[PDB]
């Protein structure tokens, strides 16, 4: 297939990374994942805006402008003939002799973007999944979608080893987000979720779900809940570009209510479907 | 020059790093830095031991025996004709289709190592340097020498912009370590430094210095100190494989005692010199 390398579209086999790329020695870079539906990129405007925002947050000046980035992403999908799956793209500070501080003389940021055929998680959306609680031991700037993902790797692995789809992270019993998703709780027709500060990534799917709730007039309270409160919620689910609205029916053997997908989770999924390309 | 690639010492241009190498997408890997004095490696076995420990802490099993790794670093120094400088070496989980969890079928870890001619910091060792306090926002597994270093990058950059050599990190007003070093304080002839827990990296230079204090009959207390306490110390210095024992004479414009290198730091520098190749 074809990969976006910097501002070029090249054959997969041509791409090689320098050992001194700061993304390889420091994880000094940011990234995005965009879902594609029948050749249509879902909320690509929001994902590109966040890529540039994450970049600005760690002072990386992406070498070309947004308009040029969208154009390159558009041809990447067409070149790979991607129907349904996702586009992954990242940008690092660039390659230069190893040193912690920013390169004295502005080097050019490295860009990588590729595609992958992958259907929607229909079985999970319908049936729900099992989750597990895992202590959030990550850094304090979770609002930046950076390449420093070692914490999430170890957490995801733990969940998979227990046959769970996701690891629900918590800071001293307070639920923050999932290893690669945002977490939502429902009690008495009210939608709860951790506020969007430095403790979580302000997900694009999270924002679309909150928009859906406002459209159907469901009360939304952006305040955190503990692991114990989460266990006594009427409904529970996780959100991500690839997971959409995935219901959580069980946490560590403990059923969320009756272990069935809830009413509001269904209403929310229904409204989310109206947004799909 | 020549680069260590897994178990072969090839030319820099013959190395191929994949875009899906986990050290590039998740910072899923560990590393080390070894100082070379006149073609001789300093505390190489201690660093190799830590590399393996760091690796196993995140479930990565380096394929070679520690003695084979030592022999590989030795060949690298000779092929490059390195006199005084350092060797940088790392290992990632390897290349596999992007996913947070560990690769289902164990792929081979990727090893990369190279040299760099760099003199001893003569001026800093004798005159001392300026430092600046910066809040520690890093993750909770600082005992693992991983590639997740975005926190340290931002901290070091803040130090340099202020004309400072190092950023002295602090959590809850308690000094932990520097962005790329360990921090020591002296008062009333006692040597203090934060204990080796998950909040810091148990430095190799740190251990040698503590061993030096023992040898010169100086009391050591591995207890943490606040920024307020750090400013009241009689003497203060940072340690690292590249910085050796670099005295800190001023923090945020506030002098440490009289702004000059202390006697105990000098005694430690003298004993440390007896260990050098
Ligand atoms: C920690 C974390 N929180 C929340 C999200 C969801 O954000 P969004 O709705 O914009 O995708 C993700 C997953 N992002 C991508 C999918 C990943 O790492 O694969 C994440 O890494
Ligand atoms: C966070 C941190 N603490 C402490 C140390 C000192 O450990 P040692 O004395 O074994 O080098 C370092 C430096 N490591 C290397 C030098 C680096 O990243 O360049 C470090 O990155």
């Amino acid at each position: 297939g074809y990969t976006l390398w910097n501002d070029q579209i090249v054959k997969d086999e041509e791409v090689k990374i320098d050992k001194e790329d700061r993304g390889y020695q420091f994880g000094d870079g940011v990234y995005e994942v965009v879902k594609v539906y029948n050749g249509e990129m879902f909320t690509v405007n929001e994902h590109i805006d966040r890529l540039y925002a994450s970049a600005e947050k760690i002072r990386i000046t992406i070498p070309y402008t947004k308009d040029k980035f969208h154009q390159l992403l558009h041809e990447l999908v067409e070149k790979n003939e991607l129907n349904t799956g996702h586009i992954y793209f990242q940008v690092t500070r660039g390659t230069s002799p190893r040193a912690h501080q920013f390169p004295e003389n502005t080097v050019k940021p490295v860009i990588i973007g590729y595609t992958k055929e992958n259907p929607r998680p229909l079985e999970n959306l319908e049936k729900g999944v099992k989750a597990t609680f895992v202590e959030d031991i990550r850094w304090l700037r979770c609002d930046i979608k950076s390449l420093n993902l070692l914490g999430a790797v170890l957490a995801k692995q733990e969940a998979h080893e227990k046959g769970c789809y996701e690891a629900i992270l918590h800071r001293n019993n307070t639920v923050t987000e999932g290893s690669s998703s945002n977490v939502f709780g429902i009690k008495d027709g009210i939608l709860y979720t951790h506020p969007a500060n430095n403790m979580i990534l302000k997900g694009i799917t999270r924002d679309v779900v909150i928009a859906c709730a406002n459209e159907i007039n469901m009360p939304v309270k952006e305040i955190p809940f503990t692991t114990h409160e989460a266990l006594k919620m009427d409904e529970l689910f996780v959100t991500s570009t690839t997971s959409e609205i995935t219901p959580v029916i069980e946490i560590d053997g403990k059923l969320i209510r009756d272990g069935k997908v809830g009413e509001w989770t269904r209403k929310l999924q229904k409204q989310f479907e109206t947004k799909i390309p």
